[PDB]
């Protein structure tokens, strides 16, 4: 089987919002808009914005998970390479199996599938600090989109999903997401691309 990746916005008005981090060499994340991908470097921080024009209800979780863009790809599980799942990284909660893991969450929890084996990582849904618009997850990806014997350069989506507490779909949104080492550059290149 495969996830779904239709976008929902669902009773609340879920969607996700991407700061404007710009091209330079030097950036470590980065979104564009026109190409609906974020790329990043390996582990580091990628900050998402969840917004909802209502409060859903206590218990609300907010869930992310991988999968592969292209047909032919989309029934294998999304996992690290032979390399990254046994180069003891792990933050002592993710399995070390998992690509995305959330930074900085002590409730985080991460699912290995009983059915379907694919990885998720599941946050509680909180409300935006006082003084902010919205709140923001921080993601690392723990693979590069080249690694050999893993993704293989083989393009892969976020798809986050809200849930309510018996993991029933509220709400969904998704991105494409290129692991590399030069975000700006790549976005550039892309979006030239894209143009022409
Ligand atoms: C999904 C995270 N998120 C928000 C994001 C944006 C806004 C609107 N701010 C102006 C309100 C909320 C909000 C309110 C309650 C809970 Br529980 C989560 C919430
Ligand atoms: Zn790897």
């Amino acid at each position: 089987s495969v996830p779904s990746q239709k976008t929902y916005q669902g009773s609340y008005g879920f969607r996700l919002g991407f700061l404007h981090s710009g091209t330079a060499k030097s950036v470590t994340c980065t979104y564009s808009p026109a190409l609906n991908k974020l790329f990043c470097q390996l582990a580091k921080t990628c900050p998402v914005q969840l917004w909802v024009d209502s409060t859903p209800p206590p218990g609300t979780r907010v869930r992310a998970m991988a999968i592969y863009k292209q047909s032919q790809h989309m029934t294998e599980v999304v996992r690290r390479c032979p390399h990254h799942e046994r180069c003891s990284d792990s933050d002592g909660l993710a399995p070390p199996q998992h690509l995305i893991r959330v930074e900085g969450n002590l409730r985080a929890e991460y699912l290995d599938d009983r059915n379907t084996f694919r990885h998720s990582v599941v946050v509680p849904c909180e409300p935006p600090e006082v003084g902010s618009d919205c709140t923001t997850i921080h993601y690392n990806y723990m693979c590069y989109s080249s690694c050999m014997g893993g993704m293989n350069r083989r393009p892969i989506l976020t798809i986050i999903t809200l849930e309510d507490s018996s993991g029933n779909l509220l709400g969904r949104d998704s991105f494409e997401v290129r692991v590399c080492a030069c975000p700006g550059r790549d976005r550039r290149t892309e979006e030239e691309n894209l143009r022409k």
